[PDB]
């Protein structure tokens, strides 16, 4: 099938992107998800680094299913593609003997989310501001590559050194060069509380849906990490979103910022901005402050 | 789309299967997976039994995919239709306000691969051939229900008091009644060392590769939870299996039990025993001894 197609032509192809087991050195565990589980490593002689480098390791879980196998594959397919400053960089895979194993650059504070919900350690407004528009840079650059990331959330955005964001997680993202939508037949493996109302409905990914993420991302990145439409089960989304219920305006949140992710959460996806006008909106809102 | 359908309908609906949410009590957590997180829970005057009876329950994990909702239904589905003695029974859901709960009745060992893990506590060969057996008496009654469980593991099995087998999970579960396999055209979510050669690579589910996942399961037994292809990465599974290997007789495995593991992993399908095949070949054993 189209995954044992992908295994046999991936485990037959770029030395640019092969590194040697034998200089990978495997440590603690930072993180596992319903993809991929993460570990912290250290790599000697990296593309041309001296001595080791100080890296993050992707591999399969334990019992890995063909689904978690072909995300795996894509990611690291997605991921050669990408070179922004705002997305996480790769630096190779093992892949010979022994299993894929997905070497990037390692980010000092780990997830947005985690930062956030550490956080009063303390940051201003203009932190919080400056986070969402890195974020929108990045995404604006995706977009132009014309991939939808389908996945984004605090959770899935990385802080590096000195307070960078790195758009990160890109198993479910989709090429959209032909037609736009990426539309998936069977149910999706995002969760329904960062899902536009017609990737819920109707199966329909396009950079809108990831405007309607971000929206909720913004949301997490004002509440400080909060726990989108709290106390809410997934399954009363359908309802709650088709009868045009959206989430309050949370705690220490301007009107301008909350009208923004009521926009990004527009029905309409042609109601709703590009990424682009989101990185306007953000500057307006930083530069005023 | 199916989802919302399926949500719109269900919160529409059986009294027989609705639990007052205010008469159930909520404990530990006993295990979390790729689709759902159980608890060990207490339900006061649940159907017809006086007093509290200690249960378990079914629910989300965190952050739900719309995928693993369909899964959590679909299970809830299964379990209204199913009634055998080696078949994890239901006792209701809680679904109305609130998130959606399972309710099955408590296995006093947990999962069969904890069980045999802990074991060495002393059981004989002759335990493990009626473990396998109350299997196959059960997998013999889905399979005449017309269903194809697609996740039979050790894991999903789970020892009730007196050391009896429930199968367990029915979240991936489908009807064959129609047409005797089902096919799924995306990537399945069932780990690839239980999955037959031709659901690997072809998407086909039969009761002919719940028979190989049996298989499987069998050296899980034999093994005492041992991890099938050991050391072997997934995604070199498809090789191994398509130029003809299979896992090695283990250790504290008679000929007769060894060769039954290599008829359930038969490339041809129907070369395979049906479970009543399976079950009489376990009870051969069983007397022999
Ligand atoms: C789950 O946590 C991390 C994941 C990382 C991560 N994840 C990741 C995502 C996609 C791919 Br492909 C590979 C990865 F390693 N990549 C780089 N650095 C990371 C760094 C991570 O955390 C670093 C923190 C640093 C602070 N202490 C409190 C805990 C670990
Ligand atoms: C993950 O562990 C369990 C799962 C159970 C379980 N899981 C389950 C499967 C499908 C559905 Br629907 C609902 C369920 F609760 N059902 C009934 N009893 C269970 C009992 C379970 O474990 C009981 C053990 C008992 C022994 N101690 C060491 C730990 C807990």
């Amino acid at each position: 099938g189209p995954l044992s197609l992908s295994v046999d032509a991936f485990k037959i192809l770029d030395p640019k992107w092969e590194f040697p087991r034998k200089n990978l050195v495997l440590g603690k565990t930072l993180g596992e998800g319903e993809f991929g589980k993460v570990v912290k490593a250290t790599a000697f002689h990296l593309k041309g680094r001296a001595g080791y480098t100080t890296v993050a390791v992707k591999m399969l879980k334990e019992n890995a299913s063909p689904s978690e196998l072909r995300d795996l594959l894509s990611e690291f397919n997605v991921l050669k593609q990408v070179n922004h400053p705002h997305v996480i960089k790769l630096y190779g895979a093992c892949s010979q003997d022994g299993p894929l194993l997905l070497i990037v650059e390692y980010a000092k504070y780990g997830s947005l989310r985690g930062f956030l919900r550490e956080s009063r350690r303390a940051l201003t407004m203009g932190d919080l501001i400056s986070f969402a528009w890195q974020i929108s840079q990045g995404m604006q650059y995706l977009a132009e590559m014309k991939l939808v990331h389908r996945d984004l959330a605090a959770r899935n955005i990385l802080v590096a050194e000195g307070r960078k964001m790195k758009i990160s997680d890109f198993g479910l993202s989709r090429d959209v060069y032909e037609e736009d939508s990426y539309v998936k037949r069977s149910q999706g493996r995002i969760p329904v509380k960062w899902m536009a109302i017609e990737s819920l409905f109707d199966h329909i990914y396009t950079t809108q849906s990831d405007v309607w993420s971000f929206g909720v991302l913004l949301w997490e990145i004002v509440t400080l990490g909060g726990n989108p439409y709290p106390g809410i089960p997934p399954e009363r989304l359908f309802n709650l979103l088709k009868t045009g219920h959206r989430m309050e305006r949370p705690d220490n949140c301007s009107e301008e910022m909350y009208r923004l992710m009521l926009q990004c959460w527009k029905q309409e996806p042609d109601k709703r901005p590009v990424f682009a006008d989101i990185s306007k909106d953000l500057e307006k809102m930083m530069v005023k402050r």
